[PDB]
């Protein structure tokens, strides 16, 4: 449905209790998915399932400040499956983004970018069909 890369405005930025739900389907032979929670040019939270990083599936999380990626946080747990529908839920908590994929907690990403209200765009890219990207307050 939705065009990828998709930019989901997060009006007024993120706030704890904001739940962002991304439904899509990983393309066959997907290489990557990326969610980029952006604070302007900075990526407050880059959530980057990599389907083939040295023949491993890994989730790389990072923050890009001033065009410099920070310390990657890597999660070996990889709930995405090429070709398959997924649901990513990013719950903004006070101290971290909490990411659940297909209703299973996947990872937390401590806020490195502290101005949550300035994290006002979510870029959704990569090898997905994007069915829906929405947010709500829980
Ligand atoms: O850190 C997220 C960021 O990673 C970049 O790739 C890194 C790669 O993860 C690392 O193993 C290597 O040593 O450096 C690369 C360049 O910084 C991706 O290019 C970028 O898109 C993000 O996913």
């Amino acid at each position: 449905p939705l065009i990828v890369p998709y930019n989901l405005p997060l009006p007024g930025g993120v706030v704890p209790r904001m739940l962002i739900t991304i439904l899509g389907t990983v393309k066959p032979n997907a290489n990557r998915i990326a969610l980029d929670f952006q604070r302007g040019n900075d990526v407050a939270f880059h959530f980057n399932p990599r389907f083939n990083e040295n023949n491993r599936r890994v989730i790389v999380c990072n923050t890009k400040l001033d065009n410099n990626w920070g310390r990657e946080e890597r999660q070996s747990v990889f709930p995405f499956e090429s070709g398959k529908p997924f649901k990513i839920q990013v719950l903004v908590e006070p101290d971290h983004f909490k990411v659940a994929v297909n209703d299973a907690h996947l990872l937390q990403y401590n806020h490195r970018v502290k101005k949550l209200n300035e994290i006002s765009k979510l870029g959704i890219s990569g090898d997905i069909d994007l069915t829906s990207a929405s947010y709500t307050m829980i």
